[PDB]
């Protein structure tokens, strides 16, 4: 009620049923330079979360860091799928089992198990056959397979890849703290749906994550001399761009996000409502105050997926990512459909939140919460 | 000033969601007792509000002579998981006044029940107006349509004389006047009304206040013996007001006419609990009203925040509400069956 007063406690998307209040959901975002600093935020952009599978590019790059793993010859779409939350269609299923086979495992090595499908067209299939998915089934399949070849490549069991105490976990370990220029002791580290640590950090590391991986991209599009990670971090951002199928899913929003932006992005969903994109370097970047390439990092506090892929959209179009035409393509995913059995709209979402750090009066301020 | 009321799930301990909650605990005049939250945030009932309107439908001259049951005034109370016993009882109730499904003015959904609407899938169903959640309601509201000697066309329609009544009886159990309620659209293509939360647990406290008062052998009005009815109806057939498996049915068979319980699309919940040693224990002498909104809109959060909640407030025993022990503690098992984390209620009621 009064607009020289706003704070990030009020970063909220709304859902109303004829202008009156029904949900509200808290939003908490990071946009950041190729080197972590804060340029932009929403709500708590330190946050300490969950990134579930945004960290997938992050254990991508540490399978492709382990040495011997090139010689089984994983092509970009494989490595795409190690960076997925597939919808378990036929394609994803299939792919995982000829990774299987470009390392000589089978399905029982996979230490994921079966889960209903991401895609509810994919889960309706499943339903009229009363077919009960297994572990090749996985979202996180290609994952796991990524992970059975980093602990062949190194001569460790692959009895006990999935877990903590094993090398290829300590290897995944050390390289996310690294990503996000961390101490080890400022990751903490759970279980996934998939059965591997997952790790959590300050919201706007997960936003450099990205950074780094689109910041890559365009240091290997320009043919600057790279580190090895940074040409491993520019062929995991090439392969998902090119292959955004692999990573999500026909209908998908990443999949629907990133052939929209041909290229110029990626983007990854968290289950729990999180999101990543690494922007590369663009006029839009450049306008936006970086000479680099630039990440975002989401988070709906109360985890509800539907509101995420609203404000990432509306967060999108605020920092003038894209055009109306590219962005269009996502026009379901800004503004959710909110029709009742009869054919009648009863309402619809906003988006009373606001960015900062484009002027306000010095005395305003600004607590992340 | 509200508190900072929230119910929290972790992965290991570390937070992952986080979901505001508000709460209302009033006396049978809806006087506050307790609260979380925001107690008075302005909330769409949603079909919270479905016991006020078939106060409607049961006032309306004529109903009578149509001969509902107890099991039909559930079902007019209800948002059913449209399993086929619901159907078939909407049928039912359209025989009883000489309507067809082409009456209804509601449309099919999704079930509310994921195993029923797998079931729907495998066969390749597509759901129909008798199908809707609320088809008992609108069935009610034909009925009454028709006992006045209304057109049926539009009776769903806020100019239609059922819906004018229908607005009207909201606004006076509440207890406020027509202008402090909200109204909307619901999924079934009725009007719905927001008011504030505390008023919403005013309606049930009602509700449960009139079951007393008519087991007791007061003298009612005819609204008081309406409302006692409903109560006993919603409790004698609980699996009509939702289904099997559902919140609302495990609840209300738990507890065995000690309460009736109903959920509001979105998150909210409504309890109406009978006077007790339990409702004495925490200081009125008659019954008691709860209403509950999760802020977000998080069903599974909602479920397991009542229950908490009736725990803390003493309302039945530890093992009667060991049967809502899946709500209250949801699990968190992942794909290979492995505990990953929990859920958490830094919440504290306000006196
Ligand atoms: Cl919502
Ligand atoms: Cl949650
Ligand atoms: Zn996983
Ligand atoms: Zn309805």
């Amino acid at each position: 009620i009064d607009p020289f007063t706003m704070t990030p406690s009020e970063d909220f998307v709304v859902t109303d049923r004829g202008g009156i209040v029904e949900n509200s959901h808290r939003v908490h975002a990071a946009v950041v330079d190729a080197k972590g600093r804060l340029l932009y935020a929403l709500g708590n952009p330190t946050r300490m979360t969950l990134a579930r599978a945004a960290a997938k590019p992050a254990q991508a790059l540490a399978i492709l860091e382990t040495e011997g793993v090139a010689g089984y010859g994983f092509d970009d779409a494989d490595i795409a799928l190690m960076c997925a939350s597939h919808s378990s269609e036929d394609r994803h299923i299939a792919r995982t089992r000829a990774m299987l086979s470009k390392i000589k495992a089978e399905e029982a090595d996979l230490r994921c198990g079966g889960h209903p499908s991401l895609s509810e067209m994919v889960n309706r299939s499943w339903i009229k056959q009363d077919f009960i998915p297994t572990a090749v089934c996985s979202n996180c399949s290609g994952k796991h397979v990524g992970m059975l070849a980093g602990a062949r490549a190194i001569g460790a069991g692959t009895d006990g890849y999935h877990l903590p105490d094993h090398p290829m976990q300590g290897r995944v370990k050390r390289t996310v703290a690294e990503l996000c220029d961390l101490d080890a002791g400022d990751v903490e580290w759970g279980t996934d749906g998939c059965n591997l640590p997952t790790p959590a950090f300050p919201l706007d590391r997960l936003g450099r994550i990205y950074a780094k991986l689109a910041s890559a991209a365009d240091g290997s599009d320009a043919g600057e001399g790279q580190s090895t990670r940074c040409a491993a971090l520019a062929h995991i951002f090439r392969a998902m761009a090119r292959h955004p199928e692999m990573v999500a899913g026909e209908g998908r929003y990443c999949t629907m996000l990133m052939r929209a932006f041909d290229g110029a992005l990626v983007g990854k969903l968290g289950a729990d409502a999180s999101y990543a994109i690494g922007v590369r370097a663009s006029d839009a970047t450049r306008q936006l105050g970086t000479d680099g390439a630039l990440g975002i990092s989401v988070k709906i506090e109360d985890g509800n997926l539907e509101m995420l892929y609203a404000v990432v959209t509306e967060l999108l179009e605020r920092l003038g990512i894209g055009s109306p035409d590219v962005r269009s393509q996502l026009a379901s995913f800004h503004h959710p459909q909110r029709v009742n059995t009869m054919g009648v709209t009863t309402g619809g979402v906003s988006f009373p939140f606001k960015l900062r750090g484009s002027v306000d009066d010095p005395r305003l301020a600004a607590v992340a919460r």
